């Protein structure tokens, strides 16, 4: 799985711990193991939600299965909690786009999972 | 709706007020309402188009519902027209990338839309 | 077609031809012509992979068909080996999402591709 958070929130305000801290937790909510988990933070976006600059996140989680319909409210309160405790960004200014990928599209180690 | 630009355009090139106008002219294309529009604008990218780093921008939009083929030509139009009047981008340096989401796949306020 | 390559290693390991090279090698690859090849590198990102903040890449490469099984395991062989000779990062802390867009999806030159 891989997980990505696109902010307007400054660098500074990302606390150290916070990559470990999202490996771990979504290893433990996905079932996969962290071996395979990326995260990617970035800060400092010009980005505006619902026509206020205040602070928000675009974000998304490819995994290779364990995409549905519960399982992606279980993320969304997972992960904004993790975005509100951390980073200070409310739940309602946050937006996570899910992508169940097919093993033939994702490429890693010279090849593909398929 | 969240739209997203890359571009290799320098931030100083970004007019002031670039992310409000943004937000007002994808509300009015997509029927939805403001306070549901995200905006994310990333400047001073390393980027080329069609083996030239001339200005150019790679951009998504994505949507629940309001993605088709004659809707995303009229997107195609507005946004190649917002970007070329704003940061001096010519509509064929421009890639929008259009996803049709479904509502389970997208979070939002510790939940998701379905 | 459209390569976006997302790293933690440092925009002064990239390069000098890199962009010119992957837009090269992606032509060949896809068999699509170099006029219709984007490409996208963004250095210094704050990232981690397996649980760990090494080298690593999250890519991605979409494409108006040209996509498949066998096409992707091939993309990635070529892709690995580029981001491992150049910019040092290992084969097995990449991962590339693949991803089959349809014409009408996809925007350009004020209109889409279908």
């Amino acid at each position: 799985p891989m997980f990505i958070v696109n902010t307007n929130v400054p660098r500074a305000s990302v606390p150290d711990g916070f990559l470990s801290e999202l490996t771990q937790q979504l290893a433990q909510a996905t079932g996969k193991p962290p071996q395979a988990i990326a995260v990617h933070v970035v800060p400092d976006q010009l980005m505006a939600f619902g026509g206020s600059s205040e602070p928000c996140a675009l974000c998304s989680l490819h995994s290779i299965g364990k995409i549905g319909g519960a399982q992606n409210r279980s993320y969304s309160k997972l992960l904004c909690g993790l975005l509100a405790e951390r980073l200070r960004i409310s739940p309602d200014r946050v937006y996570i786009n899910y992508y169940d990928m097919n093993a033939a599209n994702v490429g890693w180690n010279n090849s593909t999972f398929a």
